[PDB]
């Protein structure tokens, strides 16, 4: 009944919101397939008998042949701006294609979004950008970026929302207007964005739901009269949204919501997310310009993240080589040799525990777990053939671990690739974390149809178990110290199959 | 050494500035002028001579002195907003720095032509161009939609993505060039045009401007601060004079305009934006600015897909070492002797034409193999260095004896394992012949007389022989990746021969 949450056909809602209007029409002649029913109060028109009809019957023959033009023979990815004035009330016009059909969503202008122009929203531009690269933390980053979009948009607050591998998703950022809830640092179930919410914005990489009041109107014909199927509005920004989500954003206060999908690698990294108490539209051009703004965010996220990489590996760079040289010139065993020297194995990756097994001895220095479960531990960790592993909570994958997550809580452990028993790790101990949620953990949704939780309030969760994070230059110097293990072992093995 | 004086000049403090501007580097307190360029003769009509030991107030007036004043207190000076000014009638953009406890301030003279033009419409389009950059699958792509901006912005005829490369010397890459105008599309220019000392100082400072190449140096007066009794250092300072051997060859070019932005990969110069007028024109310090945005942006796109192209390369020669590493793990002999049972495999790994596998006292040599004496040789010196792996597209560059075989074996891609034991395996590319494009004379880079640039601008054909073709990132992840299985696999097979 949960996994309900991830079954609904949001691809296909067969409505759009009111604030457009949309046509779904034949490539060649540009004759309607289907068209939207708000027609029959914007432009005036009976949308039953605007079927297998061109578009010069009701958006004139100008606009139409504008549109022709532009949709002939291009890919649909350079389109520049498009602005008509049809029956004195003004549309911005995309143009898109979802099967063998083109699809064009006017987005009706008011005028307070006429008064609002590209050019002062956007006059920081340059200044903006330059404030993302000269910015030297991550902080930062989220801090202008933030500030930015709120200018631009105007929107009451804006949260940097990252997602975890898990689905459930953090708030990193937040510019919030006085007199309003705080969700910085509260963490969020995954249920409030399902799979197909996140499948969905994988691909398109900007949503706007300018009220959340707003009644559906339904797209008639239903069915396209060329595959008997439904329209897919993946990529329309002219598209209905779950009343499950409204009544979400009811919840929380906020009667309208603007995201920008970030990605990384293809990845659904995070999402700009914005609110407003009140409904307020939109410019696609300024939606545009914070898109662009959200991709120069992951790439300067991406760089940054680099820069903190290579930081770790050069400040763990001169420990890697005194460890080398420890262990190319001790005559015994590679890890004897590595535990010669305990505190500096120790100050490396910055563990309170090591232990060093080395076939059928384990030399345990620091705060070390029983013998007998770190060897339990340590052949379950050979089942998964990974040659360095890292885990922040053991217990969570480990059930046996829960016994010492006292002691051990972290456990980062790279092994030689021998067929003898031999292995280094690193144990962190537990330290108490009180998570901060957004509502109740335990209770994602109130069971009735689903129905969005009410309560919004701050809840501590003592996360036990949980040791602290191994960064990368964690697992960079564990690597290492495996690479520099191999090549010395294989020169010890040669000079004693030589002599 | 006479070649050498070409990185000799500092420019760094050339003691005069270009006359499409002003300068003033005052006390940090009071606003007092320490100095002042020797244009306020012309410009605003003040003596130079006596505007020596005081404030703003005297020339630039109080209001305006009071905003700076304002602007520069307790402020890092790195997001100053715009400033411009109406000083008698003629219009200023203010630029503030520091560069030795003193405030240096340049006011760039805005003509009508530069009123003119407004920030908004030559901007308009910026977003649109981000899309364009971020959606670009290639970098021809990025190179072509960059240049196209940079021109409809900047308004100059020829714009140009010179890359550096290591030795020094760099080549053009992108081309934007107008109508009846010299291409310079894939031509390679001498290192001796963009001088050690010119780079360093681009390295930091990654915007210059030079709007006319007959202008006439205004010098600072007075030439010594009366702080430390030195010259004005003019690194950051957008009103620099350039060296005039640079201007005569800009001259010599037929360009009377210049402007560049220097582009920035992990601290160095990967790259310049240079841009080419046949007549002078200014370019606002705003549109300078968006342009070095528009750099920066392209040096990181250039990079993500740098890192793309890897991983495509990995991804493409994964299932090749995955076959090879299957191959290894199930022959029983030695680890080199199994991945020899599959020459071809080996070959199209890399993609080399020649394979030698050596193994104590043992080499086997596939395809187009070089002489085993010259490869054993060759090996001998590799292991010198002492890197796990190593590449060269030019073995005849860095290894003299290497000119005898380069017909065959012109490109080397080594890697051994850590052992005692000489083993290896080395893959040959041959030698293939490229008519290396040259603007100007290649052994002539300067006209001996003070050094004079060379007038010949034509394109020169080198053929460059003895350099086969580039191994690529994905040639050399595959050699570390075979490299590392080897590792594994002999460290397996000495562990299970010592159990036994
Ligand atoms: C089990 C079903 C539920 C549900 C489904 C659902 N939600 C969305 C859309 C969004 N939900 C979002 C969540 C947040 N908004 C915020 O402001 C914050 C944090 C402060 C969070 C965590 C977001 C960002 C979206 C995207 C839309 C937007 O607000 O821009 C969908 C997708 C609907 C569609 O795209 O048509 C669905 C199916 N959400 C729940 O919470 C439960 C009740
Ligand atoms: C041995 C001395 C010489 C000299 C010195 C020199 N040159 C510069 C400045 C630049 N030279 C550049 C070269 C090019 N401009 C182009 O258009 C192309 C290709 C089509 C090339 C290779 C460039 C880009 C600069 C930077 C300035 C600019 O044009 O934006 C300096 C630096 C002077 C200063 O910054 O004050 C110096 C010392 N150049 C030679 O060619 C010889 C004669």
């Amino acid at each position: 009944l949960l996994a309900n949450c991830a079954d609904e056909p949001i691809q296909f809602p067969g409505a759009i919101q009111p604030h457009g209007l949309l046509f779904t029409l034949k490539e060649p002649e540009l004759t309607i397939l289907q068209v939207s029913a708000n027609v029959q109060s914007v432009l005036g028109k009976v949308p039953d008998q605007l079927a297998g009809q061109t578009l010069d019957c009701v958006l004139g023959a100008g606009w139409a042949e504008v549109i022709r033009s532009t949709s002939a023979n291009d890919s649909l990815v350079d389109v520049p701006r498009l602005l008509m004035s049809v029956e004195g009330v003004e549309f911005e016009a995309l143009l898109h294609r979802s099967q063998e059909a083109l699809v064009l969503e006017l987005e009706i202008q008011d005028k307070a979004a006429q008064a609002i122009s590209y050019s002062e929203r956007t006059g920081n531009m340059g200044r903006m950008l330059r404030q993302l690269h000269a910015a030297a933390d991550l902080q930062t980053l989220y801090e202008v970026s933030v500030r930015e979009i709120q200018r631009m948009t105007g929107y009451d607050r804006v949260l940097i929302y990252r997602f975890e591998e898990e689905g459930h998703g953090q708030v990193i950022a937040e510019a919030s207007a006085p007199a309003m809830e705080l969700f910085n640092g509260l963490f969020f179930p995954a249920s409030d964005i399902p799979e197909q919410a996140r499948e969905l914005y994988r691909r398109n990489w900007l949503r706007i739901i300018p009220d959340a009041n707003y009644t559906p109107v339904p797209l008639v014909p239903q069915l396209r009269p060329d595959t008997q199927q439904q329209l897919d509005l993946s990529f329309s920004t002219l598209r209905s949204v779950s009343p499950i989500h409204c009544q979400y954003m009811k919840n929380m206060g906020v009667l309208s919501s603007m995201s920008v999908s970030l990605i990384q690698g293809g990845k659904l990294w995070g999402l700009i997310s914005c609110g407003h108490r009140t409904p307020l539209y939109v410019s696609h051009e300024l939606r545009s310009a914070c898109q662009a703004i959200g991709q120069v965010l992951s790439l300067q996220i991406s760089a940054m993240e680099a820069l903190e990489v290579s930081r770790q590996r050069e400040t763990k760079i001169q420990t890697l080589q005194q460890l080398h040289q420890m262990m190319a010139t001790s005559d015994t065993d590679v890890f004897d040799g590595l535990a010669q020297q305990p505190q500096l194995l120790m100050d490396l990756v910055g563990a309170t525990g090591v232990a060093i097994i080395e076939d059928r001895q384990t030399h345990c220095y620091g705060n070390c777990p029983e013998p007998s479960d770190i060897r339990a531990l340590h052949t379950w960790m050979m089942a998964g053939g990974e040659p360095v592993y890292a885990s922040h909570h053991l217990s969570s994958v480990y059930p046996p671990g829960e016994a010492y997550q006292t002691l051990a809580s972290g456990v980062l452990a790279m092994s030689l690739p021998k067929p003898v028993d031999n292995g280094v790790i690193w144990f962190r101990p537990e330290v108490k974390q009180s998570v901060q949620w957004s509502g109740d953990p335990n209770k994602p949704l109130n069971l009735d149809r689903l129905q969005p939780r009410t309560s919004f309030e701050i809840w501590k969760v003592e996360m036990t178990g949980i040791a602290t994070k191994w960064s990368h230059g964690d697992v960079f110097a564990a690597n290492d110290l495996r690479r520099s293990a191999l090549e010395n072992d294989l020169a010890r093995q040669v000079s004693k199959e030589q002599q």
